[PDB]
């Protein structure tokens, strides 16, 4: 347990620093069916998967934030939170995701008024064009991000991105294209345990006929030349002094599995294919050097064009962090064959160490280890090799178990102190971050609301913010988000 | 240039540290075709393709030490050096090459009495066994060390260095199986600008019939089979408590060309290509994870058993340092494609940094540039990530040039204080990388000689001590080989 004097004061981070909470539209929207809004790759598979999802439920109602953003916007103001990281539906904006299809004119109003209303209560919008949500009609048309043109999807998404700047851009001052890429290419087209669910034919997943050794840098490649592609178009016609646009990764922490310089090379290799996929081309205009030589032609090449628009594309970068792992050398030879696009990194990502024991406590869920460290050393990363850019923590927490086999009482998880803990010392790690240098500039606690957790479904409660489905998506402070109050309020 | 304080003393090294002089068989030997000695690649090189040695040279007579070795050994003593590197000449001890040709009674001869002179003179021997002078029999038989099977040249290597342990074993306590072998293999079968001259087709080389992206590949696999089967040999039945074996090292230290972390990392594929590829091999086993995922499948796999008696072959380590490079990397794109096999490092090596400036002053050769910090580098590299094994500075010299169009007069020759203070600062840089910790055990001047220089011939003066091919070889120590006497006997 935190001692008093290791609690985090929000005196602790200049004045100018931003503290917030996020959320994503499929998790917490709902009415998705509803005043013309499209189906999405997420709809289909949810309506279509049942059984690809834990729990087999759907976000037809989510935390049925379409109806209640109001009620959201109260909290995120009583809470004192200086900003606001929410995503916009894409098929909600364009129903058919062309600009053929028309803009759907309530999807519109929507954001229009949730974002009046955050700024009206001081609260600061920071839009996500694009959470995984995209339009089936586009799914259909050219396998959506898998389009092997690299111009249908990058056009499609850059009208949309117009869509968002054209309606909202004279009240938004902060654009993220995308976020978590890697987690999106490689879930969704690798394991396939996300929408619409590819994989290798062998392996467990709805659609075992794609290729979980190149489906994923397709759809990766294509996610960066729209990115590129979208940030062009709004520094050409939208940018002002004070606006910014950039994407945020979704990373884990690496470390070393053991002594031998071959694990510190494994590790070097890991945070590359995971964060240094989508970082580097960002930064410099192409891929890692190692995943080059190891994706090789399964790893699309950029046209010096691209490279150009590529590099630089962004004035922040924002950072979904939640735990880290040990990274262990496996070496080139006839005995190894990569079957996952992650395997490419030629180590494996081991949760406990060599001494058996865990990277970090369990924090619950399947995969959550608490190591604030690793977001120090992340941090650490992005100062000293990629040019310390400003960040943005846009996503930290974890999932509070709740099955029907195993439900969490609702006075458990609203007493959520080992969520609080763990926000409390990687927001100190912050602290610490800012002191070695780190230019971070903002801390997002994930999850405003307990919501849809994909292929989680809703087993699993990430928010500071309780919702009762059970009453009309309710929603009840937890424990974390009273702190939170009291920590921006103080 | 070096300050008298700056100037290293004897005393600023333990008791134990050695301090001596290397040469190799076929540059300074001569007597080619005398006493049943087989003919060898370099004779035939030489022999058939003069116009491949800068001024059409060949080594038919050297520095005569075959019938001159009573005077090296009397200049050693004068010196006051501890010990001395020479190597021997497979073709003179088995002038077919096998087992089957016999050994040749009078190249045994030969190095008995040159190895009992230099004991009773106080001096220890540091024997390599293979300096690039295979026999030919073996070359027209299947390719020497290119043989396809890896076997062949293995048994050969083998039966040879056997043939060595059972002669001098009693009176030996150093061996170096093999010196040089990146060079060999590279300059060999890349450019081909060693015998027998192999090169890919469209290169300019006397063969142009090889594959300069495999043929150096293949040499080398067969070098670190030989080296481990010679080793396991040794270590069986020959090895004493007192009595040490390993192999020297060719290595250029590598320093980023700019700030980018991109030539860091080409940096360090640049020590991986050219220190690693047979370093890390006797250390773990394998080959740098960088080669395997760049060269692919044109750098063959070690089977369980060979990783085994590779991975810890040795009880000593040399280093041959000249020089060093600045790396700048080259990313992977359609438009780069390896020609040379040193090119899978995806690197160019610039002597001149981005200022325009050579990483250090010339030394007078086409290539060597002095920059002792690259030697300190590279003793650092050793200790911190390859175990801190002892180290003997196997070579270190430079050449000073003298051709027909531009004779270096005798006294200029004599007064040779380049070379001179050249030698003064890496041993003074010794001194300190022993203060970080350096396992460093010795020095050996490279060059007890002036001699033949491969495909440099005898444009090149890199002895400490003169010799007048003109005259009868006669020797004559310079300023470098006095002031070395003077240190060892202060």
């Amino acid at each position: 347990m935190l001692s008093p004097s290791e609690i985090p004061q929000r005196d602790w981070f200049p004045s100018d620093f931003t503290f917030g909470a996020a959320t994503s539209a499929y998790q917490i929207e709902g009415a998705w069916n509803e005043d013309g809004k499209g189906e999405s790759n997420w709809d289909h598979f949810c309506h279509n998967h049942p059984e690809r999802i834990l729990d087999g439920s759907n976000s037809d109602i989510g935390a049925n934030s379409y109806h209640m953003y109001k009620t959201d916007v109260r909290l995120l103001k009583e809470m004192g939170m200086d900003a606001y990281r929410f995503s916009i539906s894409w098929p909600r904006i364009l129903p058919k995701g062309t600009k053929e299809g028309g803009i759907n004119p309530d999807g519109i109003k929507y954001y229009r008024n949730l974002i009046n209303l955050l700024l009206e209560n001081g609260i600061e919008p920071y839009v996500t064009i694009f959470h995984w949500d995209v339009p089936q009609a586009l799914e259909e048309k050219y396998g959506g991000f898998l389009d092997k043109s690299h111009k249908s999807i990058v056009e499609d998404y850059t009208y949309f991105a117009k869509v968002c700047f054209d309606n909202f851009g004279d009240k938004v001052k902060n654009w993220l294209t995308f976020n978590d890429p890697q987690t999106f290419t490689s879930f969704s087209y690798g394991t396939g345990v996300f929408a619409p669910g590819r994989c290798s034919p062998g392996l467990d997943c709805a659609y075992p006929t794609g290729n979980s050794l190149v489906e994923p840098y397709t759809a990766g490649h294509n996610i960066l030349l729209a990115h590129a592609e979208a940030v062009d178009l709004y520094n050409k016609h939208y940018k002002r002094d004070d606006t910014r646009i950039g994407l945020a990764f979704d990373v884990m922490g690496r470390v070393p599995y053991g002594t031998s310089f071959l694990d510190k090379q494994a590790e070097e290799r890991s945070w590359d294919i995971n964060l240094g996929w989508f970082l580097e081309p960002v930064v410099r205009g192409d891929y890692p050097f190692s995943m080059r030589s190891l994706a090789r032609e399964r790893l699309p090449f950029f046209k010096d064009e691209q490279k150009e628009k590529l590099a630089g594309s962004y004035n922040m970068l924002g950072l979904n962090y939640y735990t880290s792992r040990f990274s262990k050398n496996i070496d080139i030879s006839p005995n190894y064959s990569p079957v996952l696009n992650t395997d490419d990194a030629y180590a494996s990502q081991e949760v406990n160490g060599p001494d058996g024991k865990p990277i970090g406590p369990p924090m619950g869920n399947p995969w959550i280890y608490m190591y604030p460290e690793g977001l120090k050393d992340l941090l650490m990363i992005m100062k000293n090799k990629y040019g310390n850019p400003p960040i943005y923590i846009t996503e930290n927490g974890i999932g509070d178990v709740d099955t029907k086999e195993t439900p969490l009482p609702m006075e458990a998880a609203l007493n959520d102190y080992k969520r609080l803990d763990y926000i409390q010392r990687h927001i100190a790690t912050l602290k610490e971050s800012i002191d070695l240098g780190s230019n971070v500039q903002g801390y997002f606690a994930w999850s405003l609301l307990d919501n849809f957790e994909w292929f989680a479904g809703f087993t699993e409660r990430y928010g500071i913010v309780y919702v009762d489905r059970n009453n009309n998506c309710t929603r009840y402070m937890k424990e974390s988000a009273k702190w939170l109050k009291e920590f921006n309020t103080a």
